[PDB]
């Protein structure tokens, strides 16, 4: 694989194109409250939906602070739109910095990520102009490859992994619309299906400590090295995206868990997961659901290649994922059959949902690298090693 073109350094413009009559050109600064306010109040109206307009996605501000100024973030990287009458925030397209490894090729990326326009100013082309002008900003600084994900079918995706939904508070998500009542059944006995222990069972298991960030991060790089595709992790992007912060952050968007081994004291796995709330758009009992989604995770177990081994470790850890979620009163865990997936997806009581994530990159090429399912769209633990990135 490699880099499709290569970028003239000497010819990347010093000027931005030009955009629709009455609208310009704004950088945004997140580390101002008001600006952090403005993006939030256009993704919170204007983000991404589901095909039953029954859901939309409710960064909040702390995760947009989290997700947004990670390590070696630069705000030329968060692109607004803003009419120049009211300067109203009305579009906004953002890139943070990382290293991803392609096949054993590790590149300098940016990760796309929070494209939106107004609900008034679609269907317009302004999306392609949206993405030269962070391209250019990009190209700017030296950064000629980026990785995105999206839910729709674009050209030609690396991957595509199914997501998978594991119901906590079951009845919360019936009364939604989320999840059905099927069919021959009652509300006793979907719970009954969906219910787990009150107390996890790995030994050792606690929360992940800022002393633990060194031996983390190199379980995590040997774990994520067994993928195709993999997030190259540096010790700061392990202290960023896994030890949450509650002296700094007041509403939590990460949580981590590490095992710490009960004899040598030397921590064996780990696992983690994020916060996104989903804004219900009419109804009359809730106006949020409240979803975990599986982050990244770690295991020794892994690097016997011995799989049925693997996979009764991570049933183990997995469920302790669904334990800890719900105490901390997640509705669903969600998952995609990225990582080792596959392995434990069926077993611990997801169930296969109707979203798909595809994965991207501009301006390098690569096989098709495997994401975890069949061509039936099915998890299959032969089609694993392909994807090990989570993008948020
Ligand atoms: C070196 C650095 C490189 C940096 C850049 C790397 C590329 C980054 C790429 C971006 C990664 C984003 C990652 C995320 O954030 S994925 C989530 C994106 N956001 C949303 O879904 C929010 C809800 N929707 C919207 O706000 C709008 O409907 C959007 C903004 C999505 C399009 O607005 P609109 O509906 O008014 O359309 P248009 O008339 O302006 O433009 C039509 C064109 O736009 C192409 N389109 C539609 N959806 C997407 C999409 N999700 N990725 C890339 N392209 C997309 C479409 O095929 C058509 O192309 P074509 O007909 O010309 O062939
Ligand atoms: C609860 C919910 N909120 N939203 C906005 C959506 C789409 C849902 N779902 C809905 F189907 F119930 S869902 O099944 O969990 C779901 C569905 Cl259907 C579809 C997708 C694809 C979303 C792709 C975006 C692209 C940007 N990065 C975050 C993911 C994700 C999810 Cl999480």
């Amino acid at each position: 694989g490699g880099p499709i073109k290569i970028i003239d350094p000497e010819k990347v413009s010093k000027e931005p194109d030009a955009l629709l009559e009455g609208f310009e050109w704004a950088t945004l600064d997140l580390t101002n409250e008001t600006e952090l306010q403005e993006l939030w109040d256009l993704l919170t109206y204007h983000y991404v939906e589901d095909d039953n307009a029954m859901f939309r996605f409710r960064y909040s501000q702390s995760f947009l602070h989290w997700a947004l100024m990670s390590p070696g973030w630069k705000k030329e990287w968060h692109v607004g739109v803003r009419a120049t009458k009211s300067r109203k925030l009305v579009a906004s397209i953002c890139g943070v910095p990382t290293e991803i490894n392609v096949r054993n090729q590790k590149l300098k990326v940016v990760e796309i990520n929070f494209l939106c326009i107004h609900k008034k100013l679609r269907s317009k082309r302004l999306t392609p102009v949206l993405i030269k002008e962070i391209t250019r900003r990009c190209y700017l600084n030296g950064i000629y490859q980026a990785i995105y994900t999206a839910g729709v079918v674009l050209p030609t995706p690396v991957s595509s992994c199914r997501y998978y939904h594991r119901p906590l508070d079951w009845l919360k998500l019936y009364e939604v619309g989320f999840s059905p009542l099927p069919a021959g059944s009652t509300k006793a006995r979907q719970i009954t299906k969906n219910h787990l222990p009150s107390t996890t069972s790995t030994p050792g298991l606690r929360p992940m400590e800022p002393k633990d960030i060194d031996t983390v991060h190199d379980l995590l790089q040997r774990y994520l090295s067994r993928f195709a595709l993999n997030q190259a992790f540096t010790r700061e992007e392990v202290d960023h995206w896994l030890v949450h912060k509650p002296e700094t952050v007041k509403e939590q968007v990460v949580w981590a868990y590490v095992v710490e081994d009960p004899e040598t004291h030397k921590i064996t796995d780990f696992f983690s997961f994020y916060n996104l709330e989903s804004t219900v758009i009419q109804n009359p009992k809730h106006d949020n659901v409240r979803a975990a989604y599986l982050y990244y995770y770690a295991t020794e177990t892994a690097f016997t290649n011995n799989m049925k081994a693997l996979k009764e470790r991570l049933l183990m850890l997995m469920n302790d994922a669904l334990i800890l979620a719900k105490k901390a009163h997640f509705d669903v865990f969600n998952a995609l059959t990225l990582h080792d997936n596959p392995l434990f997806l069926e077993q611990l009581k997801f169930g296969a949902g109707d979203g798909q994530l595809h994965f991207y990159l501009y301006n390098y090429r690569t096989a098709p690298v495997p994401g975890g399912v069949n061509e039936k769209n099915l998890p299959d633990e032969k089609r694993m090693g392909g994807v090990g990135i989570v993008m948020l």
